[PDB]
């Protein structure tokens, strides 16, 4: 049940947060159907405001790769490399 | 060739920019293959920095609906409604 407390830090890169989220998820997952709901709903809800904004803009059922791509650099100065 | 000069304003909503972009595009489009390239490359390049960031995070070949969804409210205080 610790997965409900896994929350992204204000300056933590999304990749680091995802890594910690899936480590606790893979250990204590109850059902394969519950695990799917955690990866597409709970993961977004516990992200920081900067990444939570980007994730909610991704529409329905975003894959993990699409989330990692969209959140790369988000929350710091690194995302500005997209603009050049 | 005016389509190359259609650029999103710093405070213009993405929906307004898309509307102006497609109006000029549908009039002067040369090839159906050129039109496809303008909707997925030129549209992103001429967006403002706020929306250009979000669009480049969408990965490969984003549909117009996915772009409109991701950019809703981006560039103003309206996007914060996602976080609550």
């Amino acid at each position: 049940t610790n997965i409900l407390d896994i929350k992204q830090g204000p300056k933590e890169p999304f990749q680091s947060y995802v890594d910690r989220f899936y480590k606790s998820l893979r250990a204590e997952q109850t059902d394969p159907a519950v695990k799917n709901w955690m990866t597409q709903t709970l993961l977004v809800q516990n992200a920081n405001p900067d990444c939570k904004l980007v994730l909610k803009g991704l529409g329905m059922n975003p894959t993990l790769e699409e989330m990692l791509t969209a959140c790369q650099g988000v929350g710091g100065p690194g995302q500005k490399a997209r603009l050049m």
